[PDB]
């Protein structure tokens, strides 16, 4: 009996190099189609089981526009008819499920986000600059006990403005009992996510609903 | 110039029959691998554009375990059981508003995704659960506001906590919180609070006090 857990750290390396690492990990030989090309950035500081490794492999394949098909009782890598980095961030002081609704709004159309519940981590696809930002958001989000939130679907306003309005109101103390509460803007769906301790969070909801006129 | 919108109604028909309907719609010839077999149930009461049709095709392919590849300079269907696929159009609010509210009633064996262009959603589940979810959406759509609050129960049990709140509202024991609703997500052990602002805020206070 022997069970291993892997940490992957590949930056700007070839796609065929990552597939090579994966096959050496999983023990599965893949047939790489000649048109398979590209440079991938894959980092996982969290130690992954065999399944969690495979999960991360398919994620990287989908992110870079390829798919795994079963031809002649072996896996074949063919394309599914910009450079995106991939990071596996482990949540330590709460279950991942709690964070997904909160970081999902900072993820674009080109980017992807999915949980690895077994590892209590999440896989993210985005640009190098946005990934360092989202990683920083997670890092700050993990500390808290409560991850209870409120959603405001704006109609009379514009989310980017409405949030800039609220953050200015909190900083100057013009927002009554709002010290310690956060605002997340989802431009895609035009909605606000309200966070922080119960008393504070409730006051921000009243404040933001009054701003929709 | 000429543009079309299709409505598909295929129940218990062969996979190769649906692929045939799709190719006749899209105008793209697909090469089916011999191992591709199965009976599919696909219904869309909402009229779909070419793109929205293709979206629905790939969804059905993923749901039944196949994938589309550009192999040999043509599109090929290769592999990546009582499932149905329905396209439900939301009439009053944008789909984005109702996805967080119905998503908890969707299992692992299923899948839910929005067609924002058609303001509809594609769901894969069993025939019995799909009829249930379809009438949940049909009831949820009527309202104006779909703003909501989430309570992550860290002590109690969601099924109980919700039954507790619904009883408190019916008898009027829940103060200034009329016309509000509670959604239970057992998987994540959390409560979703809905309804008019004033009412919804009172229920949040009521449900947070119940977590001890």
């Amino acid at each position: 009996q022997q069970e291993a857990h892997w940490t992957i750290n590949l930056k700007d390396a070839d796609i065929r190099e990552f597939i090579d690492q994966i096959s050496e990990i999983t023990g599965e030989t893949f047939v790489v189609d000649p048109r398979v090309k590209g440079q991938v950035s894959v980092v996982s500081k969290a130690q992954l089981s065999l399944s969690e490794v495979y999960q991360l492999f398919l994620s990287v394949m989908s992110t870079h526009g390829f798919t795994v098909v079963a031809q002649g009782d072996q896996a074949r890598i063919v394309p599914n008819a910009d450079r995106l980095e991939t990071r596996v961030i482990q949540v330590q002081q709460s279950p991942v499920s709690e964070l997904i609704p909160l970081i999902r709004p900072l993820v674009p159309q080109y980017g992807h986000l999915a949980a690895v519940p077994s590892a209590n981590a999440l896989i993210i696809s985005d640009r190098s600059a946005n990934i360092a930002r989202i990683e920083d958001v997670i890092r700050q989000l993990d500390q808290k006990g409560s991850h209870d939130y409120s959603v405001i679907n704006l109609r009379y306003g514009w989310v980017m403005d409405a949030a800039e309005v609220l953050n200015n109101a909190m900083s100057r103390g013009q927002a009554k009992g709002a010290a310690g509460a956060q605002v997340i803007a989802d431009a895609r769906t035009n909605r606000l996510i309200i966070l922080g301790p119960p008393q504070a969070r409730a006051k921000l909801v009243q404040l933001a609903q009054s701003l929709d006129t």
